[PDB]
Parts: C-alpha cells; structure tokens; sequence
C-alpha cells in the first residue's frame, strides 16, 4: 500500500501510532513524507533516524524546516529555541544523519499513480519538466561539499515570478521559495512570501497556488504539506493538502492511495 503522511515536526510519536494504525510494513507499503520532519514538536532526532532507516520504503521532499536544520548545522543560521533542535545538533549520529537529509528530493514523482509531491506545491508557473530540472539542480546544490554557501544564498523573499532567464542567486532563491515556502499566488503565479493565512482570510487579490490552472495540476495529482492554516481543507479536486498541524495541536493525517482513504492521529500535545 501507498501512504502518504504530511508535516511531522518532530512529533515522532504520533507518527509511529498513525503508522502502527494503518500496519505501515516496508517491504509491503511505501511511505511518502511532504517534509519538515523536524522541529517544534520534542522528537526531531528520532524522526530523523527513523525516516533515514526505511530507505527505498519512503519518498520523502524537504521542506523549509529541514532546510533551516541544515543551516544551523552548517553554522549559517543561528539556532531558534523553539525549534527544539538541540537534542538532534548535539546527537553522536547527526553528521549522519544531516548529511543523509541535505541529500533527499525536492520533487517526487510517480507516473504510474500520475503523482506528484513536494513541500509546498507545484507553482502553477511550473511545468513538470522545469519542476524537475530546478529540483535536480537544488538537489544537486543542496548535496554537494559546497552545500552550505548555497544554504546561505537561498535566504530571500525575491525575485517571486518565474522566467526560464533567471540565473543565478535569484534563480536558486526561487526554485527554494517555490517548493518550500509557497502559499498565496497573485492572479498572475506571481508568488507571494508574507501571507500565511487561510485563504478565506487572505488579502485581494491573493489566491491559493492550487486555486490558479497550471500544466503540473492539469495532469497529475499534487500532494503537499507545508500550509498548517489551510488545515488540510478547501482544495480542488485532484489536490491534496496533508498537513493538518500536528506539532500545533492538529493532527498528524495519512493518506492511502490505493483507496484514497484517510487516517487521522490526534496530537498529544
Ligand atoms: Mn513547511
Ligand atoms: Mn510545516
């Protein structure tokens, strides 16, 4: 069976009942995680090392916190208290691990299930082909030894729309906002970087990502996470919003793919 589970946050152990729940095997089921496996909730460190230990049994993106994490690590960004990441920082295995994690997708995609996951989205600016070959080159930067300058220069709200000229800084710094930040969209795909409301609660004439046609979404579903606020509600058909805010007292939501059928772990929090 197919599962695909959203935000974890650190929230190991809701993750491991919600999976007991549905007798998640490797082997048998394959997982799918939209990332931000880590902080906020207690138990980033032992997400972490799970998540590393299923291999080829899950598929997962990273998300903006996994890539704040590696910052950190890398002493780029300075460490936020409320993240909880100290006990993962200071574990004997956390070179292990982050440089596992730096080396995970952006994008996965599975033509067979007409499938496709990353953090936040696909911008409707994005066709499937250019959404592969700016994952493959974040990817790419993300997983070589050079990895923390990147990590540095991906911090910027701007440039926010989409031209296959962008080079550069920009370019990076809007394949990262794209797949790991994006939210609201002006009518035009322009992506907006401030916004995190419900999208009831959103200023004109800002719109959700999903709510603007793009090629991606025309032909194949979109599983995502990332936007706690929308509360994994109110999205089209064929759009598929997994993160329902655990680590906030939410809950953490799997979905099966097989029967598009839903299970739920409340928070314990
Ligand atoms: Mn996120
Ligand atoms: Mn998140």
């Amino acid at each position: 069976a197919t599962y695909l589970i959203g935000d974890v946050h650190g929230c190991y152990d809701e993750l491991i009942a919600l999976l007991h729940k549905v007798e998640f095997t490797p082997g048998k089921d394959t997982l799918w995680l939209t990332g931000d496996l880590v902080a906020r909730g207690p138990g980033s460190l032992d997400v972490l090392r799970y998540v590393k230990s299923l291999g080829d049994s899950v598929r997962l993106v990273l998300g903006n916190h996994d890539l704040h994490l590696l910052a950190v690590f890398a002493g780029i960004s300075r460490n936020k208290p409320k993240d909880r990441l100290t006990p993962l920082l200071e574990a004997p295995d956390a070179d292990e691990l982050l440089n596992w994690l730096r080396r995970q997708p952006l994008l996965q995609i599975d033509e067979e299930k007409k499938l496709v996951m990353a953090h936040a989205g696909i911008t409707p600016q994005w066709d499937l082909q250019t959404a592969k070959e700016c994952a493959r080159d974040v990817e790419a930067v993300l997983s070589s030894d050079s990895y923390p300058f990147f990590l540095d220069a991906m911090y910027g709200d701007m440039p926010n729309n989409w031209s296959p000229e962008l080079r550069g800084l920009g370019r990076l710094r809007f394949i990262t906002n794209a797949f790991t930040r994006m939210r609201f969209c002006f009518p035009n795909g322009q992506l907006d970087m401030y916004s995190k409301e419900s999208p009831e609660e959103a200023p004109a004439p800002l719109k959700p990502w999903f709510a603007i046609p793009g090629p991606v979404a025309e032909e194949y579903s979109i599983a995502f996470g990332h936007w706690a606020s929308l509360e994994g509600k109110g999205t089209p058909e064929g759009i598929y919003a997994l993160d329902t805010g655990c680590c906030w007292g939410g809950t953490l939501t799997c979905l099966r793919w097989e029967d598009k059928q839903y299970f739920v772990q409340p928070s314990n929090r």
